[PDB]
């Protein structure tokens, strides 16, 4: 898993997808697709989320 920070609020409007806040940490399960969704988890519930939502966190420094 990778984590990424909410850049922008997000809510879900579909049953299969995750609402967060600005700030809120993801961690995303399949940074590896190439599409615009990706599937994440946050506080014991999961779902898709916008990839261009969120910023993945980077290596330090
Ligand atoms: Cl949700
Ligand atoms: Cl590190």
């Amino acid at each position: 898993g990778s984590e990424a920070i909410a850049k922008y609020d997000f809510k879900a409007t579909a049953d299969d997808e995750l609402s967060f806040k600005r700030g809120d940490i993801l961690k995303v399960l399949n940074e590896e697709s190439d599409q615009n969704w990706y599937k994440a988890e946050l506080n014991g519930k999961d779902g898709f989320i916008p990839k261009n939502y969120i910023e993945m966190k980077p290596h330090p420094g």
